[PDB]
């Protein structure tokens, strides 16, 4: 909490949010790389294969249907709503998330990327079909297709595979038009997301990243909170609504 | 703060608020009744008197076309902010405001009944004709009418004259079901709106008082916030937003 920090975020021209699992942590959704993301000693990187959804569908399906369960039921925590609330006043324009939760949209987020895809989603393994649900499929029988009749899997993005082509543009746009950047709840790893903040900051603009850990991001962004982004958010964004009140109106 | 507040609001089933133009004051809109109210020496209920327009037709106007060129700029406050926080959230069904600006909707709120009319809109004296403007109107000349041609007047509510069709019944219905009501920057003293609260309260409901003076609805209320209504609704609207991730879900 910095006069100058709030004065960027107070001042952007066009502000841009970049969110990862842990941004949603303390909304009880397990991260990627934390211990909290041990599933039955599996690791998600594990299960989130291409080939482990082939060795093995029963498996990863039982933890895609146990994940769902949990962000169809989890509540959009502070973080969460201190970014819906900072579109509201019109600072934030656009949010891209990492997550497959939709626990942003539940806080009221309008304008959001999702880079890697939904939860909400099951498309076709065979054909070109595709839904949107609202419980989590009990798993023991597997998923099939209402139509050319197949394995159906997570509308979501895995390691290997290649997000929305329409998609990545989309955010290569945003923090190719950005002056000021906030990456909160992400490793830094993982791309191409962890390029998209390295872009502002190639063109000049500024980097603000919240992660209670250091990351290799951190050693080049402009300013960083050490903490959980429910608080830091929230103490920040009140702060934000406050700066919001100086000149012309 | 306290709990019990917080619990009231956070279970009601169907929480209502009544605001009045002290909601509107950290806006730099000023109230009916404050020492800010005057105009060249003018009281407000000394003005917006029906006689009072029909006396002299070109001062009244002049006053009203001074408040929409404030109004038609001026931005939301945090008590603005918060009703439609709270709006949002699924807390507050319904906003019944005395104000005749249109900071309310400005804020996100939605259903909002207008009480006492609207400098949005311009009604004329005659036929039945009535259109909405969206910028102040320069005084010199009178207001037309494409219609009749007769003189055009704001589309609010003067002492003595009834108020806009089916709002009374709305607001009326509102409260004959709220559970919760909470009345905020209003002097409790003009009818037939200082009413609304009471009925409220003699159905067993809670009436929430905001207000930095004592009024006569004060000693009936169960709570008395003796405070801006632009903090003390932000710090509760705060509260509210954590307090409602409890039991169950
Ligand atoms: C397969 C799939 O759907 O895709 C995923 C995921 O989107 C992507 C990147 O993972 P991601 O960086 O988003 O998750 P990670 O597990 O890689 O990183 C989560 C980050 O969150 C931080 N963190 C933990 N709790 C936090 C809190 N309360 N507030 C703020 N930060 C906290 C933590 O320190 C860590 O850097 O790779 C994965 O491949
Ligand atoms: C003709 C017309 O325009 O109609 C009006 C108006 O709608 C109605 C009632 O007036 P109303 O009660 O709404 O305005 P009033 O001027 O009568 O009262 C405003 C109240 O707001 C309180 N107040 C002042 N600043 C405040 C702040 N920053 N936060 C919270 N409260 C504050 C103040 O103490 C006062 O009781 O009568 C008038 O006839
Ligand atoms: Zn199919
Ligand atoms: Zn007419």
């Amino acid at each position: 909490m910095d006069e100058k920090l709030l004065k960027t975020i107070a001042e952007s021209k066009y502000l841009v949010a970049l969110t990862g699992a842990g941004v949603s942590a303390e909304s009880g959704i397990p991260t990627f790389r934390g211990k909290d993301g041990l599933w039955n000693r599996y690791r998600p990187e594990e299960l989130a294969n291409p080939q482990a959804f082939a060795k093995d569908p029963e498996k990863v399906w039982k933890w895609y249907a146990w994940r769902m369960e949990k962000v169809f039921n989890a509540q959009p925590n502070k973080a969460h709503q201190a970014f819906a609330e900072l579109e509201r006043l019109g600072v934030l324009k656009c949010l891209i998330t990492q997550n497959v939760d939709g626990l942003h949209e539940r806080a009221g987020s309008r304008n959001v990327i999702h880079l890697h895809g939904s939860l909400r989603v099951v498309r076709c393994t065979s054909c070109n079909n595709s839904f949107e649900v609202e419980s989590a499929p009990k798993i023991p029988p597997l998923p099939k297709c209402d139509k050319c009749g197949s394995l159906l899997r997570p509308g979501v993005v895995w390691a290997g595979e290649m997000l929305p082509p329409d998609v990545l543009d989309a955010a290569m746009r945003e923090v190719e038009r950005a002056d000021v950047i906030i990456v909160a709840g992400t490793s830094a790893v993982v791309q191409p997301a962890a390029s998209l903040p390295l872009i502002v900051k190639q063109r000049g603009g500024a980097i603000i990243e919240i992660n209670p850990d250091e990351t290799p991001l951190t050693p080049i962004a402009d300013y960083s909170l050490r903490g959980k982004a429910g608080e830091v958010m929230d103490e920040l964004v009140r702060h934000v609504r406050k700066a919001l009140s100086l000149k012309l109106n």
